[PDB]
């Protein structure tokens, strides 16, 4: 449990972190893009709706980010034949740029959101660092498309999954 070893953002604000984040940079070693997110406090949990554009269409994924009790720690809980996703919120300000840690299957990535573009030098440095921290390598860093971005689909293009 890699991402046990991981702290989450203190004292972490739903309320604060609500709103719209713009994916920057992945690090993975799993082995189309411009990706959204739109958060919305539930109470302790949080909705969160992930948007994608793919040849041109819209595409709108809801999920529910359930509170496991410990503030900035989220479960994705498994979907039958969808593994569990754990989820922690490490370094935020809120207002520009946050970390998000994911775990499944014992394999832990790291997420660079933004609230706008271009994210500082500072951030994107510190994130590289914490990918190397991860034991992920820099060709396991995927950065994403500053463009392509979208965040609104149609009741054709949405998967439910809550």
């Amino acid at each position: 449990s890699p991402i046990s070893t991981i702290q989450p953002k203190a004292n972490f604000d739903a309320q604060q972190f609500a709103g719209t984040w713009l994916l920057v940079a992945v690090g993975s070693a799993a082995r189309a893009e411009a990706t959204t997110l739109h958060v919305a406090p539930q109470g302790t949990a949080m909705a969160v709706s992930t948007f994608r554009k793919l040849d041109g269409i819209c595409w709108q994924v809801r999920q529910l980010y359930g509170d496991t009790g410990v503030l900035g720690r989220f479960l994705l809980q498994a979907r039958g034949a969808r593994g569990a996703v754990h989820v922690v919120v490490a370094e935020t300000d809120y207002q520009s740029f946050a970390v998000l840690y994911l775990e499944r299957a014992g394999q832990l990535s790291v997420k660079l959101y933004a609230r706008s573009l271009p994210v500082s030098d500072s951030v994107l440095s510190g994130f590289e660092q914490r990918v190397q921290e991860a034991h992920l390598t820099e060709d396991q860093i995927f950065y994403f498309p500053k463009y392509g971005f979208c965040e609104a689909a149609d009741q054709f293009h949405v998967l439910d999954e809550v």
